[PDB]
C-alpha cells in the first residue's frame, strides 16, 4: 500500500507544515505537524483543558466507534524548544493520504503549553522518528510509520516541502517525477532515536566548499537550520551589517541586505539552500532588522537541519533493516 498527502505551511514565514490527517470512525480530520524530530502522535481533544485551547480542532474519542482507552497509559513529553503536552492514550484508526493503519496509539493532550494553545492552525504533531522516543508510558508505543512499514510497497517515506508554497508527504513509493538528476543517499545512526547523518561540509554564496563533518538530525518539525557556531560565523560574515543579537536571541540582519545561497553537502553530492530561503523577516512589525533563518548550535548540543535546508531538496527517510537518508535536488 501507499499513501500521499498534501502538506501546507501555515503563514507566510513557513514556520511550519500541517498536513490533513483521518482519525477516528467516522473520520475526524486534524491538521496535524508531521515531525521527524519526535515519535508521539499526539492531538487536541475534548479531554484539554478548556482554557488551552484557542481555535484548535479537537479530536472526540468518544464521537469514534473504533477508539480504545489504553488503561493506565500516559504520555509527557518536553520538545527542545521548551514546549510541553501530556495526557492519556487511545488506540484509534488514523489515515494519511489514503493509507490506514488500525490500533495506532493516538495520544490525547490533557495539558499543553502555552506555545501549542497560541498556534491556532496545528492540532498536534504526528511524530516520525524511531520509536525508541516514544514517550508513552509504562508500554511504550510504535509510530504511524513503524505499524505502517509491513503493508508498504517499501518501507520509506519522502519530504517535499515547498517554499512558500504547498508540498508533499508521500509514505510507501518515490515519486521520480519529483526531483533532478539523482538520490544520493547517506549513513543514518538510530543511537539517539534521530535521523542521525553526518553532512560532509559547506560553502557560502560561490565561496570555496569546506569539506569538514557536520553531525545533525534531518527534523521537519525544526523551522530553521541550526549549525556550529564557526559555520554560522562564516555566514553571516558574509552579509553586511548582519550580527549576534542576545536581546533578539540570534543572528539580524538590515532587511535592505540580499543573502547568499548556503551549501550543505551529502557525501559528493550539494545541496544549495536559496539566500531567499534564509530570510525570516522583521524581528517585530515595522522592524528594519530582520532574523537569519541559520542561527548557532552551541545553546542546543546538537546540530538540527530543519525545514529551511529540507525544503530545498527532496528527502528519502528509508525505514529499511539499515536506515539511510537520501537528498535530491528538485
Ligand atoms: N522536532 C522535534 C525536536 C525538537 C528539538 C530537538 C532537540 F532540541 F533535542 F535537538 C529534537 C527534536
Ligand atoms: N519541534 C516540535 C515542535 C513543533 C512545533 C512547535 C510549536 F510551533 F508549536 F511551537 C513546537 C515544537
Amino acid at each position: 500500500s501507499t499513501g500521499s498527502a498534501t502538506t501546507t505551511p501555515i503563514d507566510s514565514l513557513d514556520d511550519a507544515y500541517i498536513t490533513p490527517v483521518q482519525i477516528g470512525t467516522p473520520a475526524q480530520t486534524l491538521n496535524l505537524d508531521f515531525d521527524t524530530g519526535s515519535s508521539d502522535l499526539w492531538v487536541f481533544s475534548s479531554e484539554t483543558t478548556a482554557s488551552e485551547v484557542d481555535g484548535q480542532t479537537i479530536y472526540t474519542p468518544s464521537k469514534s466507534t473504533t477508539a480504545k482507552l489504553l488503561s493506565g497509559a500516559t504520555w509527557s513529553i518536553s520538545y527542545g524548544d521548551g514546549s510541553s503536552s501530556s495526557g492519556d492514550v487511545y488506540t484509534d484508526t488514523v489515515s494519511v493520504g489514503g493509507l490506514t493503519v488500525t490500533g495506532q496509539a493516538v495520544e490525547s493532550a490533557k495539558k499543553v503549553s502555552s506555545s501549542f494553545t497560541e498556534d491556532s492552525t496545528i492540532d498536534g504533531l504526528l511524530g516520525l522518528a524511531f520509536s525508541t522516543l516514544n514517550t508513552v508510558s509504562p508500554t511504550q508505543q510504535k509510530t504511524f510509520f513503524d505499524n505502517a512499514k509491513a503493508s508498504l510497497d517499501s518501507p520509506v517515506f519522502t519530504a517535499d516541502l515547498g517554499y512558500h508554497a504547498p508540498g508533499t508527504y508521500n509514505f510507501g513509493f518515490i515519486d521520480t517525477t519529483a526531483y533532478t538528476g539523482s538520490i544520493t543517499y547517506t549513513a543514518v545512526s538510530t543511537k539517539q532515536g534521530f535521523w542521525e547523518w553526518t553532512s560532509t561540509g559547506y560553502a557560502v554564496g560561490s565561496g570555496t566548499f569546506k569539506s569538514t563533518s557536520i553531525d545533525g538530525i534531518a527534523d521537519t518539525g525544526t523551522t530553521l537550520l541550526y549549525l556550529p557556531a564557526t559555520v554560522v560565523s562564516a555566514y553571516w560574515a558574509q552579509v553586511s551589517g548582519a550580527k549576534s543579537s542576545s536581546s533578539v536571541g540570534g543572528y539580524v540582519f538590515p532587511c535592505s541586505a540580499t543573502l547568499p545561497s548556503f551549501t550543505f553537502g551529502v557525501g559528493s553530492a550539494r545541496i544549495v539552500i536559496p539566500g531567499d530561503y534564509i530570510d525570516f523577516g522583521p524581528i517585530s512589525t515595522g522592524s528594519s532588522s530582520c532574523f537569519g533563518g541559520i542561527q548557532s548550535s552551541a545553546g542546543i548540543g546538537i546540530n538540527i537541519f530543519g525545514d529551511v535546508a529540507l525544503k530545498a531538496a527532496f528527502v528519502v527517510f528509508n525505514g529499511a533493516t539499515t536506515p539511510t537518508l537520501g537528498f535530491a535536488s528538485k
